[PDB]
């Protein structure tokens, strides 16, 4: 009788085991994906205004997924900080897309304090930091 | 009469090793997770600042999470070590979260006998070291 | 007496288990095979004759092994679709091996509809694309 | 009584089985080790001498360590191959490691068929070559 029944209790062991080790597995098999990004960007800054001109991305994305930090200034457009929202970008408008061709104008403002000298910005995608004007 | 009474004992002397093998198990199911981390991070130190900008990261984590140790200086806050603490991050601040473009500034003190060449730091997270400025 | 007994019948099932999974893993640790080539080819197409000129090759390799295929116009040699076969090589000619300095002209026929500037073609070799005229 | 001493029996044969099962796992758990190494070697042989440089290395080595072995030539030394032996390496000598900096001359000999042309040679470290002249 005995080892038979000692081998159906090792069975019903095994299965929980199992069971345990594919909730340890599920904390490994997520949240991995390509998220580089790679663009031709210049940039001109004044006391009013910044303008950025884009010569090519290495993929077509659109301006709302891009999220822009400034310092030594502040924005004019105070909703929020994605690129498209700044810089005032419609829907129908040929700058909703940032590949290469695409230009946009940011309306920033200075305290009495601040000076042009002193102002940066970065563009920043799914994480990374894709631009930065004072590299 | 007797081969069926062992028989009876040998099941309830089964049941207590089937129970016993269970809680050796239990040593071995438990404390395993994903806690490896990595981050694009960059550092400037100087007589009363640690300046550490943040270009990526394989994760979005709270700036409460992340542990930071010092040699050769001392902290300006004296209230505990995480990185959220002694840079003086409020819960409404964008550099609550570390991610690419997150910028901290860590304020320190200096004695008579120690130098800037001297100072070094590193960046704890859930047990490992993720930033290490003297590598 | 049963405690022995029933030891006897878990062996023989335990070989049988074993058996099993021995067909199991039959499926596994069979068709892996490095079948990876690189060629630098160049070619040049008219109304009349694809030419195609190797000028390195990662290994050498039968004409007979490499299978192309065609679009926008139809071969003038119709048996079949390897290389040797449909640019006419004998077993005694210098370009029956692919490899650098090897040759080979393919003829080729248009309908009233189909036009130079339409034609493509293709090099294949244990089921990987080696070379793409429209690339 | 017999179901008792059955499963007494079954006990002192699993402890033999357990022990053999010892035995057969010690056939594997030794004799694996790192044993990579890497060098920048360069080298120049005359009917006289061979020259040795080193450039960079893996790891910092014995200079008698190393075994080095020749054809179409002869050593002038004859106490064995060790590259220290050979090379007339004191142990105070700068040379007596194998590192970037150091360099070494060996002296040989050539019979009336033998010529420059013929000459080469290998350096071996743990039994794998680390070095070859005519690669
Ligand atoms: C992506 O693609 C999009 C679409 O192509 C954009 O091109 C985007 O770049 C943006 O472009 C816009 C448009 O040029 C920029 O916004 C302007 O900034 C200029 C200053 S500038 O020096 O001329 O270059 C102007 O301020 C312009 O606004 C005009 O409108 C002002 C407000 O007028 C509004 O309200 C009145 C009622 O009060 C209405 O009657 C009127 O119709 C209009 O709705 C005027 O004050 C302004 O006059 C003066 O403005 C400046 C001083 O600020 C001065 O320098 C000028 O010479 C001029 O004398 C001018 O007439 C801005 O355009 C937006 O206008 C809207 C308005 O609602 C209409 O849509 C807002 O009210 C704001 O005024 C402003 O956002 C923008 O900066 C770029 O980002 C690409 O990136
Ligand atoms: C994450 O994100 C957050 C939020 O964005 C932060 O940006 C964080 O980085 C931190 O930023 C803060 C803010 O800049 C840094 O703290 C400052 O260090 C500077 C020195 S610096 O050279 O100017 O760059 C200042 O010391 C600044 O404090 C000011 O306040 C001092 C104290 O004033 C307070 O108390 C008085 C009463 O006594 C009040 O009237 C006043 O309103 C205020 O509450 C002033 O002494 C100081 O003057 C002088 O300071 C320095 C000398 O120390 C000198 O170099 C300056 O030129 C100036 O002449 C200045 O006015 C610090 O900011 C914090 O201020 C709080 C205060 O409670 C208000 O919140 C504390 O009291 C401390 O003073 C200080 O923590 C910080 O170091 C960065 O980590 C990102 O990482
Ligand atoms: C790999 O390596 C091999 C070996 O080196 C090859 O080099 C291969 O490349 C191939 O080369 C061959 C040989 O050049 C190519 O085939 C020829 O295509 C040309 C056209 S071209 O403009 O001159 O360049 C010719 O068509 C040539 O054929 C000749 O033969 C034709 C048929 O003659 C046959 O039959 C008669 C009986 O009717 C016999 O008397 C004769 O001896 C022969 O057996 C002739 O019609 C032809 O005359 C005219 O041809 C064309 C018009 O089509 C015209 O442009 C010419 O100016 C000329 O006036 C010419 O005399 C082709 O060669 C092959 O010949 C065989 C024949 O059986 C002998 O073997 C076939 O009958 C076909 O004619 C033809 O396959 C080939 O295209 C390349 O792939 C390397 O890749
Ligand atoms: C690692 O690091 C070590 C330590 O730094 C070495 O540098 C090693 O590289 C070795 O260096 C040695 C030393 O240079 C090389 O050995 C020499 O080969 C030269 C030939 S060369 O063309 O000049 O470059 C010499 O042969 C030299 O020996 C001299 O000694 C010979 C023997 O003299 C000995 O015995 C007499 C008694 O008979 C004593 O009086 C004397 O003091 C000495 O003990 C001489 O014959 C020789 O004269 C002629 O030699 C050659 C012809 O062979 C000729 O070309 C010369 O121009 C010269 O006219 C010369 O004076 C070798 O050095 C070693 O000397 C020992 C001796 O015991 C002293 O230690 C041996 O007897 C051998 O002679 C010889 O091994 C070696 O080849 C390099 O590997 C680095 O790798």
């Amino acid at each position: 009788v005995s080892p038979i029944i000692a081998t159906i209790l090792l069975i019903a062991i095994t299965v929980v085991l199992a069971a345990t080790l594919v909730t340890i597995l599920g904390g490994f098999t997520h949240g991995v994906s390509n998220t580089v990004e790679t663009a031709g960007v210049t940039s001109h800054i004044t006391s009013k205004y910044i303008f950025i001109n884009v010569s090519s991305s290495s993929s077509a994305i659109s301006a709302s997924s891009i999220t822009i930090t400034i310092t030594g200034a502040s924005f004019k457009v105070t909703s929020g900080d994605t690129l498209a929202e700044v810089a005032g970008v419609s829907s129908t408008s040929s700058n909703a897309t940032f590949t290469g061709g695409s230009d946009y104008t940011v309306p920033i403002s200075l305290s009495s304090s601040q000076t042009v000298a002193g102002v940066s910005f970065e563009l920043i995608y799914k994480g990374n930091v894709i631009y930065n004007s004072a590299a």
